[PDB]
C-alpha cells in the first residue's frame, strides 16, 4: 500500500499501488484509487491506505450516499473543502462503528476539482481532520512512503508540468516496489488537467506495461551510469 | 539518527549521522560511531540508534570494562560472535536497570585477528543477526529514505571506496528528506586485515568532497530525469 | 473446516466441507424472486452456531433488522458484524464468515466477515474468499480462476481445491455442501450435497490426479547446472 | 521461508527458499540450507525456519563447536540420531539464552556406517524421524506446496524427479504466499556419496526453473480445460 | 513554528517561519502568514501556530465566508475588535468539530479604515488580548529564544525598518537554537494608513539581505564578547 | 530557576540562579548549587531544578550517606558514572517515597582523580545522559531565553573565563525575560585537575563585575544593532 | 495585579499596578486604570483584575458603546448605580461569550453630576456592592499585603493627599512581598465636584517622589523597631 | 490561624495564634504550638494549620508513639531530617484514614537535636517538606500574608532572638487587625541555640501587658512616621 498525489499549477497527478494486506496470510490485489465524477462539473479522486475493511466501507457508503439527493454527498457538496469535511465525518462514522486502539485506522487522500474552483488536494487522518496541499507542500503520500520520498523532493515542485510529475510518481513507485514487498503491482494512475473535468487519463499499470518497463530500466541504468562516473573518493 | 554498515569482500564501510533527539526541545549533535581498537589485533565498531541515555550507558559500560582484565570485555572476547553476545547482554543489563521508551538498536562490525570480517545487528531484546553475502549491510534509525540507493548499487563485491560513495549518497537522500537526520557525519573505512582506524573521518557541512559528491549526484539525477523518453501511458 | 466462495460476472459458486473438531457450514436465507443469501462458517463452532442461530431466529421478527428485510448486501454485511460484536460483548473463539448472494435491485456481492466484526468485499481484482484450512486449496484457484471464469469451471476449480484439501488435512472431510448461483436467478436449485459416493466428484478427482501425474512424467529432464 | 527435505531409497533432495523476515519492515535474503561435511565420512544438511536470530545462533554455535574435539559436535556424533539430540539441545540453549524466539529445523544426510536419516526438530528441542511411508518433511509456509508432494512423491521416486517435485512445490508456494521468495538453495545427495557437489543456487534468471514453472503451469491449464463437463445432478 | 507581530506608531511589522509539524515523519513547509485585503479600505494579517489541520480550517472557513456578503465575515466587520471576536468564534467552531491536541494560537493584526492599527492574540479557547503601547508585540509558536532581543531593542516608538530588523534577528537566534523553526520566512511591513500588501516578502536561505544581517549580527556579537573586560569574580 | 553547566577541555563552568517557587504565594531564595568535595581527590557539583522538596531531600540524603562509609556514597564512588547512577537512584528513591508533581532535574559535574572531567544530566526517571565535545553543556529549568548566546560563542575549547562570561550573559537575558529566574546567583569555576572549590561565588544584585558585564553587554547589543546594514528587502 | 480605590469626604483616590500574566510565561505590562470622562459632567474610573482577555473585552465594549447614543452607555446613564448595573451586565456578557478562569473583579468609582462620589466593587457574577463610610475602600487582586496599612491609617475623613500616601505605602509593601505585582503604577486623585482627570499619573521606577516615599517609610519603620522597649515576656 | 517560625544564627523564634474553625458555627480556641521535649538532649516544636481534626490526630499519634521505644518516634530519631520524614508519614497516615482537600494540613517543625544545628521544616499535606536555610530563614502557615511585609523588611538570618520575637509579635498584631480568622490568646516560644529548654514559652492573653505595650507603641510609631512624610509631589 503506497499512494501518492500531486497538486500542480496545471493539474493533479495520482498514483496508487494495489498490494493489500487482508489477513495474516491474505495478501491480495485491491483498487486503491476511486473516482467520483460529474462530467463538466466535478472530478474527485479518493486514494486509500490502512485498514482495508475501513476504507472499503468509507468508499461504499460515499458511493451509496451519492444516490440520495436528500443527503449531503460528494455530488452536491459545494466545494472540495466540504468534500474533505464529509470524508472526515465518514471516517469517524466507520471507525466508531467497527470499534469496541489503532487497528481500524486509515488515511485517505482526496484530490480534484469542482467547477467554480481551482485544484484542491487533502490528506484525511484517522481522527477525521485533514490538511490541504499548498504550493510549499504540493504533494501528499500515504502508506509505505519513505522509500519513494527522496526522488519527489529532488524533482517535483508546484510548477512541474503534469507529465513529469507522473514520471516522478512512477519512479517513486519503482524505488518503493524494489525496497519493500508490502507495495506491489498492478498500479492505478491518473492525470487530471486543470478545468478538464475529465477521467480519460486513467490507467492500470501491470508488469507487462511497455512504458513502465522502459522508464524503470532507463532510470536504473541512468543511475548506475552516474554512479560509476562519480569522481574518486577523497575523504582525507 | 541514521546509521549504516556494510560488510564486503575487501572490507567494511560505516556511516553515522549525529543529529539526536535527547528531549523534544533538546535536539543536538552526538557521535554515533565508537571505536574499540587494539592495533594489530582487533578493530571493532559500534553504531548507536534509539534512546540516547540507553546507548551512552551501554557504550560507557563497555568502555569502562575494557579496562578490567578479569571480566569479559570487548578487548578479550575471542570472536566477533562473542562480541555480539556481550553487546546483547549489556543491552539487557542497561534497559532493565533504567526502567519501549528506553529501547536502542546497535550495529557491531570489524575484525578480530584469526577470523574474517563480521558485522552484526543487535536488537533491543538482546538477540542479534549477522550480515552475509546475500544481505551484506544493516541500517538503524531512520533508514528507508536511504535504502533504495543501497539496493540499487551495493553488493558483497563492491570495492570499499564505492561502498562508501554509496553510503554518502544514502545519507544525502536522508538528509534532504527527513529533518531528524543531520550533519556532521562520522564515517569509517576498514580495509580487510588492516586492523587500522586510520580512515576514520568526521564529515561537516564544509567538507569539500561531500559537497562535491552531493552536487554531482544531484545534477546527475536531474539530467537523467530530463532526458527520459516522453510519457506514454496510452 | 474449509469454505470457499467465488464472485464472477455471471454468478456465484460456494463450497464448504462439513467435518468438525457433521454440522452444516453453508446456510441459506431465501426469498424466491427477491433475494438469495449464503452464509459460510469457519472457526469456533460455539461462536458460529450462536451467530447463525440468532440470525435465523431474528428472520422470524419483521420489526427487527434481519437477513430477510435488509435493503442491500452491504447492510447484510453490517448486520452480520453487529451480531459478531453482539456475541463478543456478551461473552479463543475466533470465527470467520463469508456472505454472498444477491438482493433484487443490486448485483452479485460477496463479503468476508472477520472475528472483530468488520469486513471486506470481493472485487474484480480479488474475486474469491477462503476461510478455515485454506492454504492447501489456494494454488489451483490462483492458477485457473479469474473474475470472468464461467460458473461451471469455477465450481470445478472449487472441487479440485477441496480435493487437495481433503487429501492433505484430516480435519476437513466429506460430505460437501456446494452451490451454484446464476446471476439474477434467486434460485437454490443448484444446491447439492456431495458425499463419498458422488459419481462426478469421484470422476474429476481421478481425472485430475491422473493428468497431473501425466504432466509430471512428461516434464523435461532435470538440468540444474 | 519454506524448506523441504526428501528422504528416498537412492538419496536425499533438499530445497529452501531465502525470503526472510528479520524485523519490522526488514525482509531480506538469507541462506536457509547449511552444510556439515566430512569428505568420505559424513554429509549433514541443516535447514532453518522461524526466528532468524535464533537459527543463526544455532548454526554459528554448531560450526564453532565443530572446531573443538573436546566437545560433542556434528563432526564427532556417532549416528544421525545423536546429531538430532545435539541439535535439540542447541535449540533449547539458544532459545533460553535469547529469552517468538522459536524455530523449526530439518536435519538430513548420511554418516558413514549408517543409512540415510532425516529429522524434523521442533522448538521444544524434540524431534521426529522420516520413514518410507512419510518420506519428506517441510518447515515454514508449507501447506501450499504439500498436495503436489503427496500426489507424486514416494520412497522409491528417483532423485531427479524428487527434486522436480520440490521445484513445483516451491512454485505453487512462491505464487500463493509472498512471504516465500527467490533465490533458492537446493541440493541432491546421492546415497553413499558423501558429496556436496550437487548444490545449487537458483535465481530468477535460472533457465530450467523458468522452464519447469512455465511447463507445469501450461500443463495444469490444459488438464483443466480438457476436463469432462460439470455434472452435479 | 514561530510568528511575531509588532504594533508600532508608524505601522505594523510581521514575521513568520514555515517549518511545520504535520505528522511525526511529516515536517514540511507551510506558509504561516495569510492576508485579508480590501484596497483602500482594510488590510488584515493572520498568523498561525499549533495544530495545522486546525489552523488551515480556520483560515479556509474565513476565506470562504468572505465570498458570502449575507454573512458576518472579515470583509464586513466594522472594527478590528469585531474581527477578533469573529476569529475566536471560528476557532471554537473548528475545535468542536474536529474533536489540547487540536489547539492553535493566532495573531491578528492590521487596519480597518476609520480606525488605527490594532493587534490581537487569539487563544485556543477563542478569547483574545490586544496589544497596547505597554505591550506592543505578540509571539506565537517557539517564542522564548527570540524574546530577549525584542525586549531589548523594540518600543512603541521604534521606526518600522528597525522593527523589521528586530524581527529578523529574533528569527535568526530562533533558527540557531531550535530546529522546529525553519526557513523560508514570510515577513511583512504594514505602514500606517496604507492598506497595502506590497511590502510582503519571502525570505529563503539564499536571500541576500537576510544573509547580510545575520552575518553582521553574528560578527558584531562575537566582537562584543571578545572586548568584554576580563572576569573578576 | 535556571541552571547551566559547561564541560570544556580546561575545566568546568557552573551557574545557578536562586529564585524558587516553593508554594502558591511563596516564591523565595533557595540555593541550587551544592558541592561534594574531597580535597586532592574529588570535586563534584550538583545543580537542582524542579520540586524544591524533592531536590532538597535528594541533597540531604546524599549528604547524610556521605557520612556513612558502609554504604555507597558520593565520597566512595569510583567514577563520575557510578555517581550519576547513584544520583539517578536517589532521584527515584525520593520521588517514590513522596508520591509529575514531585519531579526534578539535576546536573552533576566535576572530577574524580584518575579520570577526566565529566558532566551529566539526570532525568526524573533516574536515567541520564553525558556531555561530550559535540554537546559540551547542559541547561535545566527556564533555559530557552539563555541558550542562543551559548550556541553562539560556546565551544568545547572556549577558555574557562569566557565560558563563565557566556554563562553570566545567558543568566542576564533570562533575568530580563522571565520573572521565575532571579538573583542572587551561585556560580563556580572548576579548573581541570585542580580538585579545588576555591572559585565558588555568590553574585548578588550588588556584585560589581556582574553589574559591569550586564550594562556593558546591553550597551554593546544596542551599538551593533545600530551599525547593522540598513534594511533593503526590495 | 493589585488595585485599590478609596472614597473619602473630599474625593476619591485610585491606584493600580500593571504587572499582568496574560498566559504562562507571558508576564508583561498592561494598564489597569481606564477613564471615562465627560468634562464638567462626569468622571468614571474603572480598575481591572483577573483574566486580561475578559477585562480588556469589558473595557473595549464599554468604550465602543459610549460612541453609540442609541444604546445605554457610561455617558448617558443617570447615576453611578446605573453605571454599576451596566458594568455588571457587560461582565456577564463577556464571560458568557468567551465560555471559573474567565472571571474578573472590577472597581468603579467617580461622580456623575447631580449626585456625590460613588464607588462600586463588581463581582464576576455581575452583582456588586457599594462603599460606605464604614467600609470606605475596596481592593482587588493581590490585596492582603497592603491591607494592614490602610486599616491603620485610612478613614472616611482622611484628606486626599494623605489617602494617596496610604495607597502608595500599600503598593510598596505589596511590591516588596509578591512578584505578581509590579511597576509601573497608574494613579489618580479625584477631587469632589471637580469632574477632572488633571490628576492622572504614571509612576515609574525612576519616579522621584515614589522613590522618596518608599525610602522614607522604610527607613522610618526600621527606626521605630529599634526604639521599641526590650523584650520581656516573663 | 497564623503560625510563624524563624530559624536564626542564635536560635529559633515561634509564634502562633489560637483561633480555630472547627465547624461553620464552631470557631474556638485551640493550641497550635506543641512540644516534644527531652531536657539536655532535644527540643522539637510542632506548629499546626488547616483541618483541626487532622492536626490533632497527628500530634496525638506522635505523642502516643513517643511512649513506645520499639517504634520510630520523635524521641528516638537521630536528626531533625528524620523527624520531618516521620511527620510526613504521619500526615499521609492521618489523611488517608480520615478520607476513607478537606482533610489537609500544613505543619511547621523546628528545633534542635543534640549533635546537630538548628533545623526548621515546613511540612505539606502530601507529606513532603522543605527546610529553612540562610536564604529563607522563616516559614509561615495559615493566614500569613497580612504579616509577611514586616518580616521581610525586618528579619534576617543574623537577627538576634529578641528582635525576632518582636518582629513576630508585630506580624501577629497586623494580622489581628486585618483578618478575623486570627485571634488571641497567643502561644510563643524562644529557643536559644544549644539550650534544649522550654522555659521561654509564653501564653500571651488579651491582658498581657507587654504585648499590649508593643502593639500601642508600634501603632503610634507608624502613625507618627506617616504624619511627617513629605507632601504629595506626583
Ligand atoms: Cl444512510
Ligand atoms: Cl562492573
Ligand atoms: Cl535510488
Ligand atoms: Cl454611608
Amino acid at each position: 500500500t503506497y499512494c501518492v498525489a500531486m497538486r500542480l499549477s496545471s493539474g493533479l497527478a495520482f498514483a496508487s499501488d494495489s498490494r493489500t494486506n487482508a489477513g495474516v496470510d491474505h495478501i491480495s490485489t485491491f483498487r486503491k484509487l476511486h473516482l467520483f465524477q460529474q462530467p463538466g462539473e466535478r472530478t474527485l479522486v479518493v486514494q486509500s491506505a490502512g485498514n482495508l475493511a475501513t476504507t472499503q466501507s468509507i468508499v461504499s457508503l460515499l458511493q451509496r450516499r451519492c444516490l440520495d439527493p436528500e443527503q449531503t454527498n460528494l455530488m452536491n457538496v459545494a466545494s472540495m473543502y466540504e468534500a474533505a469535511t464529509l470524508l472526515g465525518e465518514t471516517v469517524r462514522e466507520v471507525i466508531n462503528r467497527d470499534s469496541g486502539g489503532t487497528d481500524f485506522n486509515c488515511n485517505l487522500l482526496l484530490g480534484g476539482q469542482i467547477k467554480g474552483e481551482g485544484l484542491r488536494l487533502f490528506h484525511i487522518y484517522p481522527q477525521g481532520n485533514f490538511i490541504e496541499a499548498t504550493q510549499d507542500t504540493p504533494y501528499f503520500q500515504i502508506g509505505e512512503s519513505k522509500y519513494g520520498k527522496p526522488i519527489i523532493d529532488r524533482v517535483l515542485s508546484y510548477d512541474t508540468p503534469l507529465d513529469q510529475a507522473m514520471q516522478c510518481a512512477l519512479i517513486s513507485m519503482d524505488s518503493t516496489l524494489r525496497s519493500n514487498l508490502s507495495v506491489g503491482l498492478p498500479l492505478d494512475v491518473m492525470i487530471y488537467p486543470l478545468d478538464s473535468f475529465s477521467t480519460e487519463q486513467q490507467y492500470r499499470i501491470t508488469e507487462d506495461h511497455p512504458y513502465f518497463m522502459m522508464i524503470r530500466k532507463g532510470w536504473g541504468e541512468g543511475l548506475v551510469s552516474i554512479f560509476a562516473q562519480l569522481p574518486g573518493l577523497k575523504l582525507g
